[PDB]
């Protein structure tokens, strides 16, 4: 419902010895599904929090719609003016309001009657499916009530934009699907644009469909969530988005070799990095009959992780301390000379 066009947008703190945001670019469409991927929380939600209008680009210009709403240090539009719902980790329930009065209350001076209020409020609960613990505190609702009355908070206003930060980390993980489900499920409805910040690729996967990667400040990569995925600009980049194995190794005329192991790809440094997935490997003690997979050496198995009902293999190559890991459904024990596969054309390699 409103593009947000990020303009050379820089951030710094400190006076000017810690650069937060260094000249990001990005032209998010109306009720595009965007997120940002990244190390920094501080940097990610310094990104959140100019979007929001909580704090302002030290340098550059941000557009909702053509409006400026901040530019060079100076707020133009402040955050009650345009038209945001915010989910924020740390923008938590008021715990001596009910759930209604927490809903209600970015209502209060918006020039609206007490019928009109409760109207709304009401709605936007049996919506969400919480209209019937509105009189709870929130100590006494549940972790998915407490979620469920914080997005209700946030819509109360129809909002144009939906900004989440790290909407999802207060919930058991077993609870995390249904809310993003949820949140998929509300943008659907209300054709917002939505901007997602997280640590969890998880929370990438489910719910944008378009998503930035930020590393020391600077936007690395913009793409699909599988693009990013497949085809990541950097080893960085590749283990942001997920699991990944990184070995190091030398670049020869029969690929780039370390130790037992030599991976068929090329670059034109001396050295490379190998990005390898664990979905991408395959543990054997003899050749397999499968051209679907390559040989790529001999390992022995350093130790055995246990998660998820999957053991978790960690082996090294001979003579290389450098380690892979993949997950399977049998162990192969400690010490168990293994041959290595992998999927060739999921090899990813970066000069070093």
């Amino acid at each position: 419902m409103v593009r947000i066009i990020v303009k050379n947008v820089s951030k710094v703190f400190k006076k000017g010895k810690v650069v937060a945001l260094d000249n990001v670019n990005i032209n998010i469409e109306n009720g595009e599904r965007f997120g940002i991927l990244g190390p920094s929380g501080a940097g990610k939600t310094t990104f959140m929090r100019i979007i929001a209008g909580l704090d302002v680009p030290s340098t550059g210009e941000l557009y909702f719609d053509d409006r400026l709403v901040a530019s060079n240090g100076k707020l133009i539009v402040p955050p009650e003016d345009r038209k945001i719902g915010m989910v924020f980790q740390t923008w938590a329930l008021y715990p001596n309001l009910t759930a209604f009065e927490n809903i209600a209350f970015p209502l209060t001076n918006m020039k609206m009657s007490k019928e009109e209020i409760r109207k709304r409020v009401e709605e936007v609960a049996k919506i969400l499916d919480i209209h019937h613990v509105l009189n709870h505190f929130p100590r006494e609702l549940s972790g998915a009530q407490q979620q469920r009355v914080a997005l209700a908070r946030a819509l109360v206003k129809d909002p144009s934009l939906l900004l989440l930060d790290e909407p999802f980390s207060n919930l058991d993980a077993r609870m995390r699907d249904s809310a993003r489900a949820l949140v998929k499920e509300v943008q659907s409805r209300l054709g917002v644009t939505l901007l997602v910040v997280s640590h969890d690729p998880a929370d990438i996967f489910a719910i944008a469909d378009r998503v930035g990667v930020l590393v020391k400040g600077k936007l690395v990569q913009v793409g699909k969530p599988e693009d990013l995925y497949d085809n990541p600009v950097s080893i960085q980049v590749a283990s942001l988005i997920g699991e990944i194995n990184e070995l190091e190794g030398k670049v020869t005329n029969e690929g780039v070799v370390i130790g037992s192991l030599r991976f068929p790809v090329s670059v034109s440094s001396d050295r490379a990095i190998i990005g390898i997935r664990p979905e991408d490997v395959k543990l054997s003690k003899d050749v397999i009959k499968d051209d679907s997979w390559i040989l790529v050496g001999k390992g022995k198995v350093k130790v055995i992780g246990y998660q998820g009902g999957l053991f978790r293999i960690t082996i090294t190559p001979l003579d290389s301390e450098e380690e892979i890991f993949t997950y399977s459904d049998h162990p192969i024990h400690s010490g168990e000379e293994v041959l290595v596969y992998v999927r060739k054309d999921k090899i990813k390699v970066f000069e070093k």
